[PDB]
């Protein structure tokens, strides 16, 4: 079973003829092809796809540092799940250790290992080429329970392992690594993550993703063709403006024509000849125009159309990558702005996907009490914090509580709210005390008299 | 019966010739087709349809996490139905357990199981391809009453089961799974959900949905044809600008013409030849133009029109997906309001549909006291909460009640509202008390004197 024991079938009921009994082939949507990722790998140098991958991964890279150490507060943090909990002395250190582990991408620091930044850039590129992310988790050899490293692995080499009965293996070696169409390694679900953004219920999809490169492939071909078309004007074309037809009773001999070419170039070529006019006394002279007087690129609208569609599949603004956004007219609790809508639509899903992968696979080694999240900045300058506390000191905080939150010594005459009504209250209660004191003393004096 | 015992017929009275006695065929609206879902499956790779499915499912994916743990408040929550109730100590834990179950998509955590995010993306894709969502509910083997997992199922495999009398089964195994036109599984209403967005009263609709892909199918075909037309200029066309007609008493031999081609390319081709002009002394020379001097894509308006219709059926702005908008040329205005309206107009129906499905099928296992809802954020920052409490402390709250809500010890001189009128009242009442004390003591002393 793919997920677990179920009475509904989740895989093709009849075993399709995979080339190998041991793993499920990555069939194209129409099953016209069985090695789809070897097709898609050919597009990894596409300039548009690479512009998207680079812009997205550059945006992502800003979060990669811990917010804890980043004075602007931008980055990620590891936090307790419950907002109501106060972390214990050991929990704060364990969270700092997990943060450090993530930063180093492993237990010890080692310059030979990817940083978290390099890891994230890798898996972003892999998502947008293959729609398949894999990274291996390597546990300590002496203690299988102790994680030491996680490293991203080439997704084109990772396949679901299949039983001889054509069923996908669960609980065992769920995954195999295949090179030259032989299995070179195998992994359990414990040892290898797989992440997919575009899941399908389709039985024959066999749990694999769905690349936008597959969907947009016709568009990519059309784009490539129009680029080659426009370039071949110079590379292969005839740029010749026209033919100068000179006509007489008989064609000139080749010798005559070649010394006429010499008179021409010696009299009219370059800057030196540039404004002279030839006089020619042929019987008739005609010039046939074979090209437009002013050439420019063709099919520009076609290009914009194609690129707009590809951008809509990837969820990016064409104008963010130097193209017209067809239709223009750009579309929160914050007073945000139109562009931020595009930023958000592009950015939060990818970050959330990465968060999901990290939470499921790494933090889960430390148990569910912790959470990994990326966090944006805050609008909490000294001015804003002082305004907030200026209200809390009216509503809640005595001077000394405020000072204590700063670590500043309490002062005699603190422990009061800074409101005149509070003082009128305390002056009332003081008078009340002095009155009750008088009343009780005179009562006592009368009782002693009686 | 389809719904229940009723005297109005809800199904075709005469049994239509279904291919199999055991299940109801998914006939097309006109009954022109009996295998409708195998028709629609061919469109699941359409770039427009996939752009819509991906944008919608990316929008939905943000809500999958619990709001409880999300400091911005965005996500979902499990809640008591009544807003007036206060949850008991055990109810809070039961709600947390149900939330955890939903997040994990099952009782235990298991990296091999779909997350809720993957489930939602799946069922969104299924709604927008088939207008049919199915997921199986798996109960504990020892206790059939205890739910363990829910898993999304391929909607193309799920059919209504029919009695030998051609009536749809109720109370029994209402559903069957059919693969290769044999029944591989069966389900009760307890074990399988079905969700439909586009219901019909039409008797022959037999309880199935209605995909927008079926309605728009002509438009999709026209789209495909216009795309092929525009692409075939490069793939198959003659791009040849024109014919250079040279004419003389007799055509040149092939040898002469081929060494004329050699003179031509050796003198005029590429950048190297780019600005030279040939002189030719044929009797007459003509150039016949066969194409426009400037080619571009054709039928662009037709494309915009088609995609506008498809977007209007799906309820999405074409500008959201990279097309000019005509239905709202110059956008729309009145009611950030433009963004808010467009976003919610797309998103809220699908979210409400998922909520309804979850409430009916999952939460109902725990009884009607609870509800599952997606919840947006709120503008309830510390600033807003402090403003609110700054009013409540004038209207309701003494300093000490506020401090208690913070868990901070009450202070002598609290128990007062921070309004000067309240203190002026209490200052009056104190004097009133001192007067009544004097009056009563002097009354008693006078009575004792008399």
């Amino acid at each position: 079973s793919l997920y677990g024991q179920q009475q509904a079938y989740a895989e093709p009921f009849i075993e399709m003829m995979d080339t190998n009994p041991e793993f499920r082939d990555k069939r194209s949507y129409m099953k016209n092809e069985h090695n789809l990722h070897d097709v898609l790998k050919k597009f990894g140098n596409n300039p548009i796809l690479n512009a998207i991958i680079l812009t997205r991964s550059n945006q992502v890279a800003m979060y990669c540092q811990p917010a804890r150490y980043s004075e602007k507060g931008l980055g990620f943090e590891v936090r307790l799940r419950d907002l109501d909990a106060e972390p214990g002395r050991k929990e704060k250190e364990e969270m700092k250790r997990i943060e450090d582990f993530i930063v180093n991408t492993g237990k010890d620091k080692d310059v030979d290992r990817d940083s978290f930044q390099t890891f994230c850039k890798k898996i972003v590129r892999d998502t947008y080429i293959y729609d398949q992310v894999n990274f291996e988790k390597v546990f300590n050899k002496n203690n299988k329970t102790k994680l030491e490293k996680f490293i991203a692995v080439d997704p084109s080499t990772i396949f679901y392992a299949t039983d001889k009965k054509g069923k996908i293996i669960k609980g065992g070696k769920r995954f195999v690594q295949v090179v030259d169409k032989r299995v070179v390694a195998s992994f359990t679900s414990r040892e290898l993550a797989m992440g997919i953004r575009n899941p399908r219920t389709e039985l024959s999809s066999s749990g694999y993703g769905l690349s936008e490169v597959e969907i947009a492939m016709k568009e990519f071909i059309a784009y490539n063709n129009t680029e080659s078309f426009n370039d071949r004007f110079f590379s292969h074309g005839g740029t010749t403006r026209g033919i100068l037809q000179i006509r007489s009773d008989q064609q000139q001999s080749q010798h005559a024509l070649e010394n006429f070419k010499r008179e021409w170039k010696s009299s009219l070529s370059g800057i030196n000849g540039s404004w002279q006019i030839p006089v020619v006394m042929a019987d008739d002279i005609k010039f046939v125009n074979m090209t437009p007087t002013a050439n420019d690129m063709q099919f520009e609208k076609w290009l914009n159309y194609l690129i707009n569609i590809i951008s809509a599949l990837y969820g990016i603004d064409p104008a963010e990558i130097g193209f017209p956004n067809r239709g223009g007219a750009t579309g929160e609790a914050d007073p945000g702005k139109k562009q931020q809508q595009s930023q958000n639509k592009g950015l939060q899903p990818l970050l959330r996907f990465i968060e999901d992968l990290v939470n499921r696979h790494i933090i889960s080694e430390y148990g569910d009490k912790y959470t990994f999240q990326f966090v944006g900045g805050d609008t909490k300058s000294a001015t804003d914090k002082l305004n907030i506390l200026k209200l809390e000191t009216q509503i809640f905080k005595t001077v000394n509580e405020a000072r204590e939150e700063q670590g500043k010594k309490p002062i005699e005459g603190g422990d009061i709210i800074l409101d005149a009504s509070f003082l009128q209250g305390t002056a009332q209660l003081q008078q009340d005390k002095q009155y009750n004191d008088g009343k009780q003393k005179e009562r006592l004096q009368m009782m002693m008299s009686l």
